[PDB]
C-alpha cells in the first residue's frame, strides 16, 4: 500500500508514513501576487544549460524523470537567491486529467494544465543525497504549461513516451536540450520549501518562473496516455499527479520583478 495520488493514497494520507507533510516549509503552495514583494536584492537567475548532457527517460510510476550525467560541472543554476552553484540532475512534471489542473503551484489560485520541474543540487554537498539532508541542498525551477501552440522543444519528450507507457519502464534519451523548455522572460517568484512528493524533505529553494509556457493539447494529451501501473497490471492512466497547495505558515514569496 505505497503512497500515489489515489483516494487511497493521495496526497491527504502521506503523513502516516510522511510526517512532514505537515511541516513548518511545505510545497507547492499558492502564489499570491499582490502579497509577493518585489526584492531589488533578487539578481536575474542564471541558467546555464549549454553543456547538459541527458541519458536516459524513466517512468517511475508517479510520473517521468529526464534524468542527467550530473559527474561533472556543466548544467547549473546560480544567481537569483541562491548562494553558490546547483547541478541540473533530472526533471519531470506534473499534469491534469483536463487542461483546468495540473500545476502543483497556482497564481492566485489559478491552476495551470502542467507544471516542469527542473531539479538542480548543490555541489557544496558533493552528491544528491547528501544535498537533499540540508535546508538549502536543491534548487527547484518550476515553469507553468498552459495548453496553446505547440512547444516545438517539447516533441521529442512526447515521441518517446509510447516507449516507457508502465512503471519501471525505461528509454535511453541523450542529446536532449532543455533550454527548449523555457519561456522567454526568467522573471520569478522564489520561497523556501520542499519536495512536493514523499519524502517532502524540507529541502528546496522553490525559482517559480512567472511566464508559462504554451503547450498543443495534442503534447499534453500524450502525457495522458501515460500509465501509474505496471505492464500487464489493470490500466491507471497517469493523470492528476500534483500535490494541492500547502499552508504558506511562517514564509514570504519575493518577486524577482516590479
Ligand atoms: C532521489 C530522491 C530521494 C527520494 O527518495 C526520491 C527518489 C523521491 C522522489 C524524488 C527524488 C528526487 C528527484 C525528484 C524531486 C521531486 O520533487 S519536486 N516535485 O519537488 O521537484 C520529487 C520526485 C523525485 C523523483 C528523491
Ligand atoms: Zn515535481
Amino acid at each position: 500500500h505505497h503512497w500515489g495520488y489515489g483516494k487511497h493514497n493521495g496526497p491527504e494520507h502521506w503523513h502516516k508514513d510522511f510526517p512532514i507533510a505537515k511541516g513548518e516549509r511545505q510545497s507547492p503552495v499558492d502564489i499570491d501576487t499582490h502579497t509577493a514583494k518585489y526584492d531589488p536584492s533578487l539578481k536575474p537567475l542564471s541558467v546555464s544549460y549549454d553543456q547538459a548532457t541527458s541519458l536516459r527517460i524513466l517512468n517511475n510510476g508517479h510520473a517521468f524523470n529526464v534524468e542527467f550525467d550530473d559527474s561533472q560541472d556543466k548544467a547549473v543554476l546560480k544567481g537569483g537567491p541562491l548562494d553558490g552553484t546547483y547541478r541540473l540532475i533530472q526533471f519531470h512534471f506534473h499534469w491534469g486529467s483536463l487542461d483546468g489542473q495540473g500545476s502543483e503551484h497556482t497564481v492566485d489560485k489559478k491552476k495551470y494544465a502542467a507544471e516542469l520541474h527542473l531539479v538542480h543540487w548543490n555541489t557544496k554537498y558533493g552528491d544528491f543525497g547528501k544535498a537533499v539532508q540540508q535546508p538549502d541542498g536543491l534548487a527547484v525551477l518550476g515553469i507553468f504549461l498552459k495548453v496553446g501552440s505547440a512547444k516545438p522543444g517539447l516533441q521529442k519528450v512526447v515521441d518517446v513516451l509510447d516507449s516507457i507507457k508502465t512503471k519501471g519502464k525505461s528509454a535511453d534519451f541523450t542529446n536532449f536540450d532543455p533550454r527548449g523548455l523555457l519561456p522567454e522572460s526568467l522573471d520569478y517568484w522564489t520561497y523556501p520549501g520542499s519536495l512536493t512528493t514523499p519524502p517532502l524533505l524540507e529541502c528546496v529553494t522553490w525559482i517559480v518562473l512567472k511566464e508559462p509556457i504554451s503547450v498543443s493539447s495534442e503534447q499534453v494529451l500524450k502525457f495522458r496516455k501515460l500509465n501509474f501501473n505496471g505492464e500487464g497490471e489493470p490500466e491507471e492512466l497517469m493523470v492528476d499527479n500534483w500535490r494541492p497547495a500547502q499552508p504558506l505558515k511562517n514564509r514570504q514569496i519575493k518577486a524577482s520583478f516590479k
